[PDB]
């Protein structure tokens, strides 16, 4: 399992 | 504020 | 998958 | 306010 | 696919 | 009132 | 792309 | 900023 987690830079 | 989330599919 | 999931800063 | 709303290509 | 959806707060 | 709409390149 | 379209209310 | 983080799945 690859996991993904964040936020967009400059949004 | 942009939120980004999940797992790569396949891994 | 990965979601997204938000708005733009500043508008 | 703007939405932003999906999922990443790909993933 | 990131959609986006709204309009420019204040016009 | 002014709209904002469409898809964030390359997501 | 993100489009931005409309008028400045009150003007 | 998007992190990635895991492991392969069956490796």
């Amino acid at each position: 399992k690859v996991k993904v987690w964040g936020s967009i830079k400059g949004l």
